[PDB]
């Protein structure tokens, strides 16, 4: 159930809204597990 986890992983951790914006459009766009786990790398990150 990646979806609905990384959406809230984006609430949870990006609170500047376009950020939040560009990576649920990014979300909706990919399905393949290397592009989800690309995604998850990333959020992780951006909360260094
Ligand atoms: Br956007």
């Amino acid at each position: 159930g990646q979806k609905v986890m990384i959406t809230k992983m984006i609430t949870d951790s990006v609170a500047n809204p376009q950020m939040k914006q560009a990576f649920e459009q990014r979300l909706a766009k990919a399905s393949t597990e290397d592009a989800l786990n690309d995604i998850k790398r990333d959020i992780i990150r951006s909360a260094i």
